[PDB]
């Protein structure tokens, strides 16, 4: 029988030690730290007054119903200001930064296809739970020390957003699929920004004409055609993540 002013997932702040700022800003910060000394953790702290504690904590509640090996795992929370949200710590950071390290740069197309499927796997779970990511991109993907991936969302722009979402604010798992198509270009180009040298309005005009992003450099034609499916006009025509994972796995087992 815990006290009413504490969450079921509460832990005393004293069990945590914040060691390194991973990122800061708007509604608070993110720190790499330790739980009870031996366990590495990630900690999101709320900037007092930046937003409502309940609003902040709603994210964790959402993560409580979304536990899976391919998604960042919620560890606990501290519900007395400053409010914290604690999750597992992924050693290699964000996929976008990792792909540019001496290691990442050297990853083969086989390894990249692997990771792509992995992400597709996490999205399939998200899909089965009737959830909607809304911001699926390499910046929201975490890499572990064993080079495995996990979907995340750091609460942070056209280039990844599908037309109906941009134009009607209608986000669904289908718009996530479109965003995945784009994420796929980030993977194969080792982190390069999609639509090289194009502004947002340019991208917008191109998409309206029916043009899609130019084949990224060194991109397997088979991979490009899969991306094409993610970018179909009608949301209902884009594939499911299980299908995507299914194909990627085949490309991966053929390399
Ligand atoms: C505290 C927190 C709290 C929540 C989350 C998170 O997803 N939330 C989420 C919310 C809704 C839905 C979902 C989803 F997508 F799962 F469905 C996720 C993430 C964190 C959260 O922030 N977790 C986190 C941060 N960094 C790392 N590792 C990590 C990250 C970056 C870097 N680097 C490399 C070195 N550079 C010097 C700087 C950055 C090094 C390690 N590992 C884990």
């Amino acid at each position: 029988q815990k006290p009413w002013w504490e969450d079921e997932w509460e832990v005393p702040r004293e069990t945590l030690k914040l060691v390194e700022r991973l990122g800061a800003g708007q509604f608070g910060e993110v720190w790499m730290g330790y739980y009870n000394g031996h366990t590495k953790v990630a900690v999101k702290s709320l900037k007092q007054g930046s937003m409502s504690p309940d609003a902040f904590l709603a994210e964790a509640n959402l993560m409580k119903q979304l536990q899976h090996q391919r998604l960042v795992r919620l560890y606990a929370v501290v519900t007395q200001e400053p409010i914290y949200i604690i999750t597992e710590y992924m050693e290699n950071g964000s996929l976008v930064d990792f792909l540019k390290t001496p290691s990442g740069i050297k990853l083969t197309i086989n390894k990249l296809l692997d990771m792509a499927a992995q992400i597709a796997e996490g999205m399939a779970f998200i899909e089965e739970r009737n959830y909607i990511h809304r911001d699926l991109r390499a910046a929201n993907i975490l890499v572990s020390d064993t080079l495995s991936c996990k979907i995340a969302d750091f609460g942070l722009p056209i280039k990844w957003t599908a037309p109906e979402a941009i134009n009607y604010g209608t986000f669904t798992i289908k718009s996530d699929v479109w965003s995945f198509g784009i994420l796929l270009t980030e993977i194969v180009t080792h982190g390069r920004i999609p639509y090289p040298g194009m502004t947002n309005p340019e991208v917008i005009q191109n998409l309206e004409r029916g043009y899609r992003m130019v084949r990224p450099d060194n991109c397997p034609e088979e991979l490009y055609q899969l991306m094409r499916l993610c970018w179909k006009e009608r949301p209902e025509d884009r594939p499911t993540f299980d299908y995507l994972r299914s194909v990627l796995e085949d490309f991966f087992t053929a390399t």
